[PDB]
């Protein structure tokens, strides 16, 4: 199903380090991203997409949030000011009922690609030779 709408509880973020490595971004920063969990809503009319992503951190008093709106087929900018602080030019097409983003620009294979499996919702987020895989329960 392509249908990714709903409210996504974090359950699991593996080499979500390795990522923000790629990403360059400082051992500082890094650290406190240790064990964080996040919540994702999705509200989804077909190819439009309004999507927010929330991360409570482990050991930080404020929680970030990346919020991203696209449509499928209709490139857009992103400023990433929550992970390395770049300007891409973002892509989102369908790999069949996956839906795939490249974030163009200097890093190769820079990206994610997200999809539903049963109640659940899976991304695995790209840069250089990382991948980090989250896995979300809807709820």
């Amino acid at each position: 199903t392509r249908d990714q709408n709903g409210t996504w509880e974090m359950e699991s973020n593996e080499n979500f380090e390795g990522y923000m490595k790629a990403l360059d971004i400082d051992f500082a920063t890094r650290k406190i991203a240790v064990r964080l969990t996040q919540t994702k809503v999705i509200d989804q009319d077909g190819d439009n997409f309004k999507t927010k992503t929330t991360s409570t951190f482990h050991h930080h008093h404020h929680h970030r949030n990346y919020d991203v709106d696209f449509t499928v087929g209709v490139e857009f900018d992103e400023y990433t000011k929550s992970l390395d602080n770049r300007h891409v030019k973002a892509l989102v097409t369908w790999e069949g009922d996956v839906l795939v983003c490249v974030q163009k620009g200097e890093k190769e294979n820079r990206g994610w690609k997200q999809w539903i499996e049963g109640d659940k919702l899976y991304l695995e987020l790209t840069c250089g030779d990382q991948v980090c895989r989250q896995v979300f329960k809807k709820k």
